[PDB]
């Protein structure tokens, strides 16, 4: 039993809700919140900008130190950093950016990072400002993630479509 509320069950381990991941984070304080990161951990907009703003830019400050030490992430890769006031940990995961010509096949690799954590609050990777179809992202998620994932989908019409077209 966990504290996630009002999620529609899609499969054994995947749950979905029309919600702002920032608000789900502020209310639940999960062990892991997933950020839809880019390779530079530049949290300017989208999920990343929203999470970072909610941390009063502390996420960006921590991220800049991480990059200065370690260099950029790989597309499809991840790192674990602090969750600040939102979660215990933030798993920064880089899905491919279709607008940059990045290989959509890397979306599966991106979702594989979730399997290192028993329970996560997450967005649909590569969707939104990253350019991919959220329907496709959801299918890759369901077919790749084996741990318990709670998805917050920001857009109501897209959520309804994600729900309606699933089975
Ligand atoms: C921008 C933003 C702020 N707070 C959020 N919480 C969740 N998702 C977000 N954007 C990505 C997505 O949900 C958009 C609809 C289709 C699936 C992907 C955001
Ligand atoms: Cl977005």
């Amino acid at each position: 039993v966990n504290s996630f509320s009002g999620y529609l069950k899609l499969t054994d381990n995947v749950y979905i809700k029309n919600a702002d991941i920032v608000e789900e984070a502020k209310k639940v304080k999960p062990t892991v919140v997933v950020n839809a990161a880019n390779v530079y951990l530049k949290h300017g907009g989208g999920v990343a900008g929203a999470l970072n703003k909610a941390t009063n830019n502390a996420m960006q400050v921590e991220s800049d130190d991480y990059i200065a030490t370690n260099g950029p992430l790989k597309v499809g890769g991840s790192c674990v950093l602090s969750g600040h006031n939102l979660a215990k940990h933030c798993l920064h995961v880089v899905g491919p950016n279709v607008n940059k010509g990045e290989d959509i096949q890397l979306l599966k690799s991106a979702y594989e990072n979730f399997n290192q954590h028993e329970v996560l609050l997450a967005p649909l990777l590569s969707a939104g400002i990253f350019g991919a179809d959220p329907i496709h992202s959801l299918r890759v998620c369901v077919d790749t993630v084996r741990t318990n994932v709670y998805l917050a989908v920001f857009d109501k019409n897209l959520y309804d479509k994600l729900v309606s077209s699933f089975l």
